[PDB]
């Protein structure tokens, strides 16, 4: 249900383990079917991100969001909305994710009560500002090269993740950008609480198996660090 209190850091870190993000234009298969498969395989959190070319709009976009949210309910996984604060409130989403060029975080926190709030950050200053504004987690990247999102900041590897932890900041962190089954380990080793991805799952020949592999791997990495 809706949160009457801010999510705990311990719980937030658990949800970030395998954070699947997807829109209808990120796969050649049926969108909802791919989300259902990712959830069955083991994704721990899902972000509805519908934007850019050939993306759905109007009520068609709302209906797709409703179907994806229903799939999350069936799987017992939280549903996060990207960018659209109004849609998140209208659908009773579990959270909202925003970036540096979107609505201001302090303004968004005030509009959503105790809903989960994620903020994309690329510098130490941005990470610190996000925490002060009331974010529950920060998405750091691009860790590796990605073409899924064109307008991205420079690739930073795990440098920022390491820098944040070295300064004593314990805010929940999820890495993003070109993450695959074979390169996720360093992200968790650097201090991240999880990995987020689009194409490694959305464009996989077997999305369920990919999600299951991620879930198994991340659990091992987190216990090993
Ligand atoms: C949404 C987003 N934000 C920064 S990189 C990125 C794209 C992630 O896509 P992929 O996992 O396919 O690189
Ligand atoms: C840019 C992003 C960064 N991090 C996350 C978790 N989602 C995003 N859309
Ligand atoms: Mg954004």
């Amino acid at each position: 249900g809706i949160r009457m209190t801010r999510i705990s850091r311990e719980m937030m870190k658990e949800l970030l383990s395998v954070y699947f993000i997807m829109g209808s234009n990120n796969t050649k298969a049926d969108p909802v079917t791919v989300v259902q498969k990712a959830l069955k395989g083991g994704a721990t959190l899902y972000q509805f991100r519908e934007k850019g070319g050939d993306a759905l709009t109007g009520e068609a976009r709302i209906k797709f969001a409703e179907k994806a949210q229903a799939a999350c309910r069936e799987a017992g996984v939280p549903f996060i909305v990207n960018d659209d604060v109004e849609l998140a409130l209208n659908l009773k989403a579990d959270g909202i994710h925003i970036g540096q060029e979107d609505a201001n975080a302090k303004e968004v926190r005030a509009a959503i009560g105790d809903m989960i709030l994620g903020v994309a950050a690329h510098t130490m200053s941005e990470v610190k500002q996000a925490e002060e504004d009331g974010a529950d987690y920060v998405g750091l990247g691009p860790i590796y090269p990605t073409e899924t999102k064109k307008d991205t900041r420079a690739v930073q590897g795990v440098s920022l993740i390491e820098a944040v932890r070295r300064q004593g900041i314990s805010i929940p962190i999820v890495g993003i950008g070109g993450i695959t089954i074979d390169n996720a380990a360093p992200v968790i080793q650097a201090g991240a609480d999880g990995v987020s991805m689009i194409s490694a799952i959305s464009q996989a020949e077997d999305p369920e198996s990919a999600a299951r592999k991620f879930r198994e791997e991340i659990q091992t990495y987190k216990t090993g660090r």
